[PDB]
């Protein structure tokens, strides 16, 4: 009966794209954002759930909204963890740029690592390459290890990888290694799902990337059946001295939250069942999703609907006449 609610869900990261599409172009990245938290926290408080938001805003003292901690939806229903990327992508819907979208992940209660605001080292797979990883192997023989599983020579391999300076000694390593690499200027939630979608040419995605935004990963993989790792890494030893002040009270939240960082997460380590719903709506046309059209009083959406417990996977073309 969780299962009835997939609907309810891709409804909610509809509304959340239109709102955030209202301010595509539009130069404000803070208000495109306000709008698309407004409308998902509005969309799941009508929900028959009783959601915690595990992954979202932020704190309450910076994010008044889909902080973490905060209750949503009617309270009826399962007690469910909730993570939310109301906008994933939102210097580019300020920009009118590609590849903005709207994201949201339903699991079971205490599904989703409680991960604090840092770095994470992030291996993603598709279902082909199932078994196949490990961050305590080096990337070479990670590599290798998964062209063998998907049968292809490792020169034919595609890793995406967050284009930053942080990356360029492995993107040069990777390159030497004779691996194709799609070094991508956006965000890497998006991006992971195409390791697992048959059509995209990515078979693998490596890198440093966002901690919440890899459970938001690890919850999708999982009801993909694919696979992950991932690694906590402290600011410091990413990107000093005002490095180890941000990068020490990351630390602080871990110890007292209560994980390691710098220890391989396996998939189970992030999201821990298989009962996950994933919604996903996009707001600009992207490698995963199409983009809000607008002609006149009717907008159209694209939503891809995951649900881990199942033989499913729904792309949904909704026609909303505004």
């Amino acid at each position: 009966m969780r299962r009835e609610l997939a609907i309810e869900f891709s409804r909610v990261t509809e509304s959340a794209a239109l709102a955030g599409y209202k301010w595509l172009g539009r130069g404000d990245k803070n208000t495109a954002d306000g709008a698309a938290v407004n409308a998902m926290r509005i969309m799941l408080n009508q929900v028959n759930i009783d959601g915690t938001i595990v992954i979202g805003e932020g704190e309450i003292a910076e994010a008044p909204m889909l902080y973490i901690g905060e209750k949503v939806g009617t309270g009826r229903g399962d007690a469910v963890d909730i993570a939310v990327d109301p906008i994933e992508g939102t210097r580019m819907t300020a920009m009118g740029q590609a590849n903005a979208l709207a994201v949201l992940a339903v699991g079971d209660k205490g599904c989703f690592l409680n991960a604090p605001d840092m770095y994470m080292e992030k291996l993603i797979v598709g279902p082909g390459a199932k078994g196949t990883i490990d961050l305590n192997l080096p990337l070479a023989d990670n590599l290798r290890n998964v062209a063998a599983a998907l049968g292809k020579p490792l020169s034919e391999l595609t890793v995406t990888i967050l284009a930053k300076p942080r990356h360029d000694a492995v993107i040069a390593e990777m390159q030497q290694l004779g691996v194709r690499v799609f070094a991508i200027p956006d965000g890497d939630v998006a991006a992971s799902i195409l390791t697992c979608m048959p059509d995209s040419e990515v078979d693998v995605l490596y890198g440093i990337g966002g901690a919440p935004e890899g459970v938001v990963s690890a919850a999708v993989i999982r009801a993909l059946d694919g696979d992950m790792n991932g690694r906590l890494l402290a600011r410091h030893d990413v990107k000093n001295e005002e490095n180890r002040r941000i990068g020490e009270q990351e630390l602080a939240r871990c110890k007292a939250m209560g994980i390691e960082a710098g220890k391989v997460l396996r998939l189970g380590d992030m999201a821990r069942s298989d009962n996950v719903i994933f919604s996903a709506t996009g707001i600009t046309k992207g490698d995963l999703l199409e983009g809000i059209s607008r002609k006149g009083n009717i907008a159209t959406t694209e939503t891809l609907l995951i649900r881990g417990k199942s033989r499913t996977i729904r792309r949904i073309q909704s026609i909303h006449y505004l």
